[PDB]
């Protein structure tokens, strides 16, 4: 019983809960796709100079 | 981040505003054509004396 309680305490000490991570993964994947879109929009800005000439 | 800030500072230090140059260039082209035509009209001062003789 002592070894059981000790392993349970180590598991509380270290193990992460995954139900939070199913949310965190979705949020960061969506934010990454928005970041690539924002980076494309930022890269495109230089094209306007050519219209002036 | 610090190298990005230093590069942005150099860019503010030396970059030209091309939208200003788009106006300044056409203004100088028109002024140059006016200067050439003015020099052409000034060249003909010798023409008037032929009528006197």
């Amino acid at each position: 019983k002592l070894q059981d309680s000790l392993d349970a305490g180590v598991g509380n000490l270290v193990d992460a809960d995954l139900a939070k991570e199913s949310a965190k993964l979705q949020s960061l994947q969506t934010k990454q796709q928005l970041g690539v879109q924002a980076l494309s929009i930022a890269n495109q800005s230089s094209s306007s100079i050519l219209s002036l000439f």
